[PDB]
């Protein structure tokens, strides 16, 4: 449809290119424009044994229909140095951010209805001397978004996180009224606007096991979480909880739920990965644009070996398509 | 050779008595002795519209054969006050602990092969002025066991915990070389001795997300967990990890392990409950006796209603029977 999507293979030495090529074996419901190096993809394809019709595409006139099953659109972006699967090279660090910038600005301009990102390697970018806090932070800065919320999803289950990549010992003190308020509002606003859910029903996990057990297993629920959720409900948000995480994450309770708000990383991702057989899409909430991503790393050691699972990227693409439909 | 098992209905006002009465409709493979008030059981039976014959048991003659279908052995233990389903009464707190003591001491004295516990209400016990941390802690003290290991299980999945009922902020400092080492050894030994697994394959979770990510998200894996597990692997224990929790909990890996060892409550139980809530048994490892239990609450508002699921307690019974046969 008139809805175009930018696909960023990410770190050239990683499986990003691989995955994108593998998913090029099937025709897409929409024109999927891969912003990367033609040569990169060509070689990776040859290395994988696969055969894809890397069809060049120019900003002068974007495509209109999806590439044939075995073809992949490519908005060529030059590498700085040749590539070898599984071998990082700081010389190509700028090339990575270039693809991300093209993809992000494209969405901001309206040429792209949304973007899907394959794995990037933070370490090699920092080694090139390029300021890079991370994949998500980069896009946030590009879109001038001060606050974002990380929401993981698999078919039939969405889990937003109050805290993300932090040592477990730093979690408890990070749970504040301010933090929960910011996260809840963004989660609500986006499920409504980007997923077409008028009144999102969000189940909220307690921080402590058994959600603090009436205050006998931690005080955070009584002192912080409960008062916060109470105020938010009065403001219109349908937040249910705090509920014990191991009670909430069950078919019964999830049946009438649009998303689960977990307090920290390992409290919500295991169930999601279990359910989806390791396939999960990472959605950045709070941005003016639509962006999804796979949750796994670059897997340098598996690059060009074909021994990879494209489930995550597959789910990442579908989620992006759906969001655009509901309205960006 | 004859094996007797103690059964404790637990909190009188809860559904424990109900569950024990319902399961009594089927003849057991071993004599199952309910340690509770005979009058309580007879009244709850009438309340439920169930026809169960209560056969008195004397410590002077522990029955060798199982009771008949529709019959339940009862070692009468007096209540302090009449019981009203759904209504807690601190006057009966001592009664609860008395039945637990009789069961535990009965195993320690060699009369019982194991014990199965139905739900108890910790709150009413503490309100009666009796220090009680919970079921597991009470038994560890009664048996003078310094370290026990809580393991939840359902068909196809067993999850042991390094720490249990602890506020999240206390978890990190609790993961010590001493604790982890004891916990791992107990899990390996019991899977070998009580579950008949010659060479247990155990997947171990890191404390931090991504298992610390090379020490970038916490140093515990590097400084404590890795060294400990490495030490034990050098002793023949097939422990794999530490690995990211959301990686270990994928079908791909679970299919090849005998148990998962999570560092804390909400890191491992959500997946277990998602997979087998309603057929999940809580097994206390490390005790000099065998004890299993359900992991649901007393459901005070369902007492006397008959709208309950005895599936969990059923699995708890079968698990104790199997463990005892395997050998305490
Ligand atoms: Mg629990
Ligand atoms: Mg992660």
């Amino acid at each position: 449809m008139s809805l175009r999507f930018a696909l960023t293979p990410g770190e050239p030495a990683g499986i990003g290119p691989d995955l994108c090529l593998l998913l090029a074996r099937s025709a897409q419901p929409h024109p999927l424009i891969a912003i990367a190096s033609r040569t990169l993809l060509q070689e990776r394809a040859g290395q994988l044994g696969l055969a894809i019709d890397l069809k060049d595409v120019s900003p002068a006139a974007w495509p209109e229909r999806p590439a044939k099953a075995g073809q992949l659109y490519v908005w060529d972006t030059p590498l700085a140095a040749p590539v070898r699967p599984g071998q990082l090279d700081r010389a190509n660090a700028a090339y990575v951010l270039e693809t991300l910038t093209r993809a992000g600005q494209g969405c901001l301009d309206g040429h792209f209805a949304g973007m899907i990102t394959a794995p990037v390697h933070k370490g090699v970018i920092n080694e090139a001397g390029i300021p890079f806090s991370g994949h998500t932070e980069f896009l946030a800065d590009l879109t001038h978004t001060a606050q974002v919320v990380m929401m993981l999803a698999t078919r039939g289950l969405r889990v937003a996180l109050a805290t993300t990549h932090l040592p477990l010992r730093e979690v408890a003190d990070a749970i504040s009224d301010e933090r929960l308020t910011r996260v809840a509002r963004i989660l609500h606003a986006d499920l409504r606007d980007k997923f077409g859910i008028a009144h999102p029903r969000i189940l909220v996990c307690g921080l402590n096991p058994h959600a603090g057990e009436g205050g006998h297993l931690g005080r955070e629920e009584i002192e912080v979480i409960e008062p916060c959720l109470e105020r938010l409900r009065g403001e219109g948000l349908d937040l249910i909880g705090p509920l014990p995480a191991d009670t909430l994450f069950t078919p019964k309770h999830l049946e009438h739920c649009d998303a689960v708000l977990a307090m920290y990383h390992d409290q919500g991702l295991p169930v999601l990965k279990y359910k989806g057989f390791g396939a999960a899409v990472n959605v950045t909430l709070g941005l003016p644009i639509i962006r999804t991503s796979v949750d796994h790393g670059t897997a340098l050691d598996l690059a060009g070996s074909g021994r990879i699972d494209s489930g995550s990227l597959q789910v990442a693409l579908e989620t992006a398509y759906q969001m655009a439909a509901s309205r960006c």
